[PDB]
């Protein structure tokens, strides 16, 4: 699996992408890896921000499905024409599969100006595929047409330029330390899971765990932030605010309406609490916990045209669609998407950014009762 190590690149805030090829002869594209959606969708037209795009006219293996897709999302949309064609992942297994491809012919606030990716690879399940659950996701086509085991794993490192690994079909033990712990995938639509308890610094929020998952908790490599429901967010910030009373910050900072900064090489780590999410484990009444450092929830703003300091953002933020465990969480851990066993595995990442005080940790087992009550209905 070492042939797939270091096959993800990116830039801070602009997600992680993997190199892929489409059609015969192979057209190379960079495609964002997104466990929060389920469509393989790629630029098929010369939008000025794109570096390259799918040119179907060049592909002998292309086939039109004679049907469009329209995908709206909060302030934005992409829109396109469905077909299938031959697909390969040069630094992935040595297969070629026939997959659905949405040729994006029109979009709005989708592509990023200055990014180096031209497509999105939805690794989530058909249930949330568009236009409907019959459009077979890439990964399902990959597994169904090859002997590639039904699992992939993600090591998101990040630093500027970022990097990582997507190991398709297995686990590489060089990318983690200690032991994998697994939490069930509650339903195969998003990668849904259940947070059963939450602790800032060690003290916990004593909230009806059900709130931690209102209406959802997901693992999502497409989102940057740890995103929490509103009550949970307030409760959470309120407690981070208190722990970190050694200094004073704008109130709108916590709300991500303002950046905050310290002089170069002068960031106060230890004024910030570790955050621990207890996830539902594999056995009744058994949980484990994942703990991230402030280097995970405090991420540098790459460049500020009107500044010259160490300006971080606060990477924790409200939400209406549930908890979303994005790069903030995933960059601390090696994450295993064990689709064959309806479960997601967490281990301390061999590359998380750690100091000489604290470390990202995955620990268990713990005894937690009534873990099902934490799921919303
Ligand atoms: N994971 C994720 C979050 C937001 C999206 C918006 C549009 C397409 C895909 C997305 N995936």
């Amino acid at each position: 699996f070492v042939e797939m190590v270091d096959n993800l690149r990116g830039k801070s805030g602009q997600g992680y992408y993997v190199e892929m090829t489409v059609g015969s002869p192979p057209q190379t594209l960079n495609i964002l890896v997104d466990t929060g959606s389920s469509n393989f969708a790629v630029g098929a037209a010369p939008h000025p921000f794109l570096h390259r795009y799918y040119q179907r006219q060049l592909s002998s293996t292309y086939r039109d499905l004679r049907k469009g897709v329209y995908v709206p999302y909060t302030q934005g949309k992409w829109e396109g024409e469905l077909g299938t064609d031959l697909v390969s992942i040069p630094h992935g297994p040595n297969v070629t599969v026939r997959a659905n491809i949405a040729a994006i012919t029109e979009s709005d606030k989708f592509f990023i100006n200055g990014s180096n990716w031209e497509g999105i690879l939805g690794l989530a399940y058909a249930e949330i595929a568009r236009p409907d659950d019959s459009l077979e996701p890439f990964f399902d086509s990959l597994v169904k047409q090859t002997h590639v085991p039904n699992l992939f794993s993600l090591q998101l490192c990040g630093a500027a330029s970022v990097g990582g690994s997507m190991i398709i079909g297995g686990i590489d033990h060089s990318l983690y330390t200690g032991s994998l712990w697994y939490t069930p995938i509650r339903r195969e639509w998003y990668y849904e899971v259940i947070i059963v308890r939450v602790e800032i610094n060690g003290q916990d929020l004593k909230m009806d765990c059900k709130e931690y998952n209102y209406d959802k908790s997901i693992v999502d490599s497409g989102t940057t932030n740890l995103r929490l429901p509103k009550k949970v967010f307030e409760a959470a910030v309120k407690s981070i605010k208190a722990a970190s009373s050694t200094e004073k910050f704008p109130d709108g900072f916590w709300l991500g309406e303002q950046l905050v900064c310290w002089q170069a090489g002068t960031t106060p780590w230890n004024i910030f609490p570790v955050i621990s999410l207890y996830l539902m484990g594999e056995v009744t009444n058994q949980s484990f916990r994942i703990t991230i450092l402030p280097q995970q929830y405090l991420r540098p703003v790459e460049d500020v045209a009107t500044s010259q300091d160490d300006c971080y953002k606060f990477a924790i933020s409200q939400s209406s669609t549930g908890t979303v465990m994005g790069a903030v969480i995933m960059e601390g851990f090696y994450v295993v998407f064990d689709r064959a066993r309806k479960r997601i595995g967490f281990a301390v990442s061999a590359c998380h950014v750690h100091d000489e005080f604290r470390t990202a940790a995955v620990e268990g087992p713990f005894v937690t009762l009534d873990m099902e009550d934490c799921g919303y209905n």
